[PDB]
């Protein structure tokens, strides 16, 4: 199985106790260390902020300690949006030159591969035609890093790029079969499921639908939502199956209304190291916990969720993650993606559950333990 760990650019630019830098990141935990987002100008990738220069170097670096680890570089986000990839798929030319750009700078910094994260061809403005031309893309680019992997006598650079996990929007964006042929992985984002904008209480990542769940919201969850990728044509062994290392809260409409499905009112207030409204780290949850929230498990969905007066939070734990480890294992899936690295509780500090407790977690579960290790 594979472990690829998410790391974000700007995790270092949180508060320091909550500040995390790549070359602090356990060379030994993951199988693949994804760099979040290169960006992208004149149709070529490029760094998002110089100061990445550094960052990647310190990343790969770990890769002097860990000779089997593989580092990729993701492009694309939620923030980033369709519109840059809409432009670079138009024509013939603009894909070379992205896809020429691509080649140069992974080689140039030292990455195994590239991490397509366009956060949707089809939806969000992408024109219907991008579900095509993506495809055309993922194809052209594979064609060019087996044809340079042969020219250099290298091994070749590995191609992924992350699948919706809402069912309308995989429809609408991805040729699933032959996305597969032309990958060699593809991150499920199995999170974002449920979210303050619904009006009651939903979990982040749930693994089964809970009893509440009607029509299309019984398909947010990572059961179905592997299932569809599966029945609509993705290799098992290409699917890496999203693991968030955060949660998402929610301000109750009733304090005595606390459980799945319950009323609410807006997102909650932002945590004091990731500071986004509706969002806390698992090492936030953790204080969240150590300060007096009740803690309740939802077997039907196999997580937990938690809320102190009003506020109410949907997350992963070591045991929801250890569950899902076996049910990944049971479905034959290529492995996992920590969503993000550094949301985890890297330092042991707020959870008391030593370092990087829900990677450590998979890590052990999937059996990964590379010979250099």
């Amino acid at each position: 199985y594979q472990l690829m760990c998410y790391y974000t650019s700007w995790a270092k630019d949180r508060p320091i106790e909550g500040s995390f830098k790549p070359g602090n990141i356990d060379p030994c935990l993951c199988t693949h260390l994804i760099y979040a987002f290169a960006g992208m100008q004149n149709n070529e990738i490029t760094y998002t902020h110089e100061q990445d220069l550094r960052d990647y170097e310190a990343l790969n670096g770990l890769k002097d300690k860990n000779t089997e680890l593989k580092t990729l570089l993701a492009i694309g986000g939620w923030k980033f949006g369709p519109a840059p990839f809409s432009a670079m798929v138009s024509t013939p030319q603009n894909r070379q030159i992205f896809i020429q750009s691509v080649i140069r700078f992974l080689r140039q910094y030292n990455f195994d591969g590239l991490n397509l994260d366009w956060q949707y061809p089809g939806s969000r403005g992408s024109p219907p035609k991008d579900k095509h031309l993506f495809s055309v893309l993922v194809k052209e680019m594979r064609k060019a890093f087996e044809e340079e992997s042969v020219e250099k006598d290298i091994p070749r650079l590995l191609l992924t790029s992350t699948g919706a996990g809402i069912i309308d929007v995989i429809k609408s964006g991805y040729k699933i079969p032959e996305l597969s042929q032309s990958l060699d992985y593809i991150q499920v984002m199995t999170y974002d499921l449920h979210d303050p904008k619904d009006g009651y209480t939903g979990e982040n990542s749930p693994l089964y639908k809970s009893p509440y769940d009607i029509g299309k919201s019984a398909d947010l969850n990572v059961d179905s939502i592997i299932s569809y990728w599966k029945d609509h044509g993705a290799a098992s062994e290409k699917l890496i199956v999203g693991f968030p290392a955060y949660g998402h809260t929610f301000i109750l409409s009733d304090p005595s209304k606390t459980g799945i499905g319950a009323p609410t009112i807006s997102t909650g207030p932002p945590g004091k190291y990731t500071d986004e409204s509706g969002l806390l780290a698992y090492y936030e949850v953790c204080t969240f916990l150590n300060e007096g929230a009740t803690e309740v498990w939802d077997a039907p969905q196999e997580v937990p969720y938690a809320y102190q007066g009003n506020e109410w939070v949907g997350y992963d734990n070591v045991r929801s993650f250890k569950l899902k480890a076996q049910w990944l294992k049971d479905n034959n899936l290529g492995g996992a993606v920590v969503w993000p690295l550094d949301m985890d509780d890297f330092s042991g500090s707020f959870c008391h559950q030593r370092h990087f407790p829900l990677t450590s977690t998979l890590k052990g579960d999937l059996n990964i333990h590379s010979a250099s290790c």
